[PDB]
């Protein structure tokens, strides 16, 4: 008929080396790296404080970045109606901040305090940003009873945010404010403790954790340009189906 390999692609998953087909059979622990899996890979502005002119300055600078956070700020500014302006002496450092010069001012957009806007050293405005939760869940309650799989949520996000998403999906065990190395460190303790771990991630800030898991699943719409290392690629980015595959055991 078709090669196994051709069947799977037809259901929206790319398989590595077929050692995975026998390696799933035995997993008892399913781990979700929250960003891009339980949520879209796409942030949105939820609040802005300051005047319209500060808004424009901040959007003009973020327009030169390719970061998801930047993209979301330029999109929000355009929906309010402001237009993009001339920026000079641009300078970037991914996930920390960005700088540039307009009308002889120096403007800065950074975090570590969500986001703050600065004009000539003065902190004058701010942004508050979050991510959009996906739909489903049933496939969740399913696998909690099915095989009696344990289910864990990991994230680099703040404690109050991971908690709230945990209540809504009804998951007891979660960990917040994790670096990429912390994540590696959690997967280790589970393996030493005799657990068999399946983990699902988007590739950003977690390539090392995924390489460690007994079976790894990567998102397609996540720029896996160079995280092409995972046992399974959910090319469709339909999480239900994998949840469906784990259900057939």
């Amino acid at each position: 008929a078709l090669s196994l390999y051709e069947k799977m692609l037809h259901k929206g998953m790319i398989i590595k080396n077929s050692n995975v087909y026998e390696k799933i059979k035995e997993i008892d622990t399913i781990i979700f790296d929250k960003t891009g899996t339980l949520t879209y890979g796409t942030p949105i502005v939820t609040q802005f404080i300051g005047d319209s002119l500060s808004l424009a300055y901040a959007a003009s600078v973020e327009a030169l970045s390719s970061h998801p956070i930047a993209k979301a700020i330029v999109k929000y500014a355009k929906e309010q109606g402001v237009k993009i302006l001339e920026v000079k002496d641009f300078k970037e450092i991914s996930g920390i901040g960005v700088r540039g010069k307009i009308s002889d001012k120096i403007i800065e957009v950074k975090k570590a305090e969500d986001i703050a806007v600065y004009i000539n050293g003065e902190p004058i405005a701010s942004f508050n940003i979050s991510d959009v939760p996906r739909p489903n869940l049933k496939d969740y309650l399913e696998k909690l009873k099915n095989e009696g799989l344990k289910i864990i949520i990991l994230s680099g996000d703040k404690e109050d945010k991971v908690k709230e998403l945990s209540k809504e999906l009804n998951i007891q065990e979660y960990y917040s404010n994790l670096s990429p190395e912390d994540k590696v460190r959690i997967i280790e303790k589970l393996k030493q403790n005799g657990n068999k771990v399946l983990m699902i991630g988007d590739g950003v800030n977690d390539a090392a954790a995924l390489a460690l898991a007994d079976v790894s699943v990567a998102m397609g719409n996540g720029v896996d340009i160079s995280k092409n290392v995972a046992d399974i690629i959910l090319v469709s980015n339909d999480i239900g189906t994998l949840l469906g595959l784990i259900k057939n055991r």
